[PDB]
């Protein structure tokens, strides 16, 4: 499944752990500001195809979670959850063929 930021500078290759069945929405001070809907993915299921040099890393608080976003279009691609260092949180909207609207209402973690 292909993932790409808007600028198109960044492209990932990720396999979702359990599809979109569990797409939630963290409402913490940071996630509430991101606004994206995420889905899990094992560390060994995500691969940065291109644009690794165009991504920005953001850490805070425990500096456990790793958040990445395209420096050009500012689009949040994925992040390394702070609850599970063996998982990634992916922006469903960057996934090819996925219109977030079609997911309908989604909870808030």
């Amino acid at each position: 499944m292909k993932g790409t930021c808007h600028c198109g500078a960044v492209e990932i290759e990720v396999e979702l752990l359990n599809g979109f069945a569990d797409a939630r929405r963290c409402d913490c001070s940071f996630c509430r500001r991101r606004g994206a809907i995420a889905a899990t993915a094992r560390l060994s299921d995500l691969r940065v195809v291109r644009g690794a040099e165009n991504l920005t890393l953001y850490q805070f608080g425990t500096r456990t979670a790793k958040h990445w976003f395209c420096r050009t279009c500012g689009i949040y691609t994925h992040h390394q959850r702070r609850s599970n260092p063996e998982e990634y949180g992916v922006n469903v909207a960057i996934l090819e063929g996925v219109n977030p609207r079609d997911l309908g209402e989604v909870p808030w973690t």
